[PDB]
């Protein structure tokens, strides 16, 4: 049995950013442990569907450990040993008893704590969850952690020049479809929703991306689902059977159909809402001294005055920092202010890259040049409600442009003249 004053359960983005904040807050050797099922120290997970998959000059650990994806210092394994923060890796916790402050591993070792930060993130929804025949076939792959990324890069090499089907139409599907096309596969994306990234993109933003993708040669099948997967005599996938009747040949299937927060360990022990563990503005759960951060947390989003749960890397970083600040504040009796996050999401694929800030609520206007055949695409959109801007999206922005739309989203300026807005959208944002 090992005991630590502070235990972070999980070794992902929030964990890493929490450890950096504990360092900043003066954690001492022997106080903090991070327990992770992964075999490696915390890393910037968005690289797994971006540089990890590049056919040249690919991202590889230890390059993309935290905190370099935000421009911070890199926290190698030796950084945690130098600080006397114990990294307990390749350790899956399979039971948590909050009353006794005890975690148990799959092999039966126990760990106790005084303060617990739940930073377990999400697991992916699987094709078995849709009851799909043949979901269990080989070469049907998911992408959440670096072990998954290595299996994908190995299949890319094994099946080079083949056919790939990507199931899903959110931003993981978009990034995967683009990765496989860049790695020289024939690619088809399949999803039921009426356009890609339907929880964020408008039909007009989506039509840009869908057009750009088809111009790159990616096929897009919307309005259907897979109902089966054919497999050969080795159990390896060979074809995807769709509800619309089409049969797509496939050497590799890669799935991005969403995730689920990893809250099962705590079911019945903490209050839950919106698919997550409910927290206050300091990331403390219904059990004192147990906090929940990142993808699992359902928290008060101060600027919207509503409880929300978000799966954004920026929030994993910032909520981690907030929870450690709150922990340390309570020790010293020093106050900490309520978390005040501005939603920030981004994605990249091919040569494109977009950023979104604020809330996708209201009616939209598009600005700039949304011809997908442009040399250097650059266009955005505003979400307007009650005559003010609530959300902003930008593809192809400079740093100052991105900062300006972030300031629009944060400040919610009023719109006088829509035709001016639309004709000079970024100038609008720069004057704020
Ligand atoms: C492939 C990919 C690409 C992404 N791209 C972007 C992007 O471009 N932009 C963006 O804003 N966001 C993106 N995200 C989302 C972002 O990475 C997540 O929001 C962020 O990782 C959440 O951080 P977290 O610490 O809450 O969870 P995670 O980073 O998932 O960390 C959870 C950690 O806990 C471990 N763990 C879980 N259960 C246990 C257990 N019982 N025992 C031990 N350890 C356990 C996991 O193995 C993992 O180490 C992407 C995510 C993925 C998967």
């Amino acid at each position: 049995e090992k005991h630590f004053k502070y235990v972070i359960l999980g070794g992902g983005v929030a964990a890493g950013y929490a450890a950096r904040e504990f360092a900043k807050q003066g954690v001492k050797p022997g106080e903090l442990a991070i327990i992770s099922k992964e075999a490696v120290a915390p890393y910037e997970r968005p690289a797994l569907s971006k540089g990890y998959l590049f056919p040249q000059n690919a991202a590889r650990l230890p390059g993309f450990h935290v905190c370099v994806g935000s421009g911070g210092e890199r926290l190698l394994p030796e950084w945690y040993s130098e600080k006397g923060i114990e990294l307990i890796l390749s350790t899956e916790i399979v039971k948590a008893d909050l009353a006794s402050k005890t975690l148990t591993s799959a092999v039966g070792a126990t760990f106790t704590y005084e303060i617990l930060i739940i930073a377990t993130g999400s697991s992916v929804i699987k094709l078995s969850d849709f009851g799909t025949q043949g979901a269990d076939s080989n070469n049907i792959l998911y992408l959440r952690e670096v072990d998954d990324a290595d299996k994908l890069v190995a299949a890319i090499q094994a099946k080079k020049g083949g056919k790939a089907v990507i199931v899903g139409g959110g931003y993981i599907g978009l990034e995967l479809s683009a990765a496989l096309k860049i790695n020289d596969f024939d690619v088809t994306m399949v999803f039921p929703e009426p356009w890609c990234m339907p929880r964020l993109f408008t039909a007009d933003i989506a039509a840009f991306y869908e057009s750009y993708y088809t111009n790159k040669g990616v096929k897009i099948v919307k309005g259907t689902v897979a109902v089966g997967f054919d497999a050969d005599a080795n159990g390896d996938v060979t074809a995807v059977n769709l509800k619309n009747g089409s049969v797509l040949e496939a050497d590799i299937v890669v799935v991005g159909v969403g995730g689920r927060p990893l809250t099962t360990l705590f079911k019945g022990q903490v209050a839950e809402e919106k698919g997550g563990i409910k927290t206050d503005a300091f990331f403390e759960t219904s059990v004192p001294g147990v906090y929940a951060v990142g993808d699992v947390a359902t928290f008060p989003m101060k600027m919207y005055n509503e409880l929300r749960r978000v799966e954004h890397v920026d929030h994993a970083r910032k909520s981690a920092e907030q929870a450690v600040k709150a922990i340390k504040g309570k020790e010293s009796g020093e106050s900490v202010v309520e978390y005040d996050y501005l939603p920030y999401f981004y994605s990249r694929s091919f040569d494109l890259g977009w950023q979104f800030y604020g809330d996708n609520v209201g009616d939209t206007i598009l600005f700039g040049d949304s011809d997908p055949t442009s040399a250097k695409p650059k266009f955005g959109s505003y979400w307007i409600k009650d005559g003010k801007v609530l959300g902003a999206f930008l593809e192809g922005g400079s740093p100052d442009e991105n900062k300006a739309i972030a300031k629009v989203a944060k400040t919610q300026p009023p719109v006088a003249n829509i035709e001016e807005l639309k004709k000079e959208g970024l100038q609008f944002a720069s004057k704020i």
